[PDB]
């Protein structure tokens, strides 16, 4: 039902920083803030990790090993987007990023497995 847009991809400088935003349509019956939301990245030559979730019911927050406390996770529910901010940006950046979103819950980063909504990502290229 629900449809996910991802937006602002593109080169950035390595150690810049760079903001990624997902749109959701569809579902208006569907509290948006009951999804919980989270962010994928394929590199080049790699397969799709996790890259930071947050959880509906309570909105706890989890991020992979190489990003927290560079990246964060939030969402501004009037507009139905999801929105992740990227600091200190290096090489192993580089990679299309993907938004998901699930009507349930985790309580750790959660894989793909997880979700059941998917963008089409948007690439962030950092050179």
């Amino acid at each position: 039902q629900v449809q996910l847009v991802e937006s602002g991809g593109g080169l950035v400088q390595p150690g810049g920083s760079l903001r990624l935003s997902c749109a959701a349509s569809g579902g208006s019956e569907y509290s948006y803030s009951t999804f919980s939301l989270g962010w994928f990245r394929q590199a080049p030559g790699q397969g799709l990790e996790a890259v930071a979730a947050i959880a509906s019911m309570g909105g706890l927050t989890y991020y992979a090993d190489s990003v927290k406390g560079r990246f964060t996770i939030s969402r501004d529910n009037s507009k139905n987007t999801l929105y992740l901010q990227m600091n200190s940006l290096r090489a192993e950046d580089t990679a299309v990023y993907y938004c998901a979103a699930v009507r349930g819950y985790f309580m750790r980063l959660p894989s793909s497995h997880n979700f059941r909504y998917w963008g089409q990502g948007t690439l962030v290229t950092v050179s």
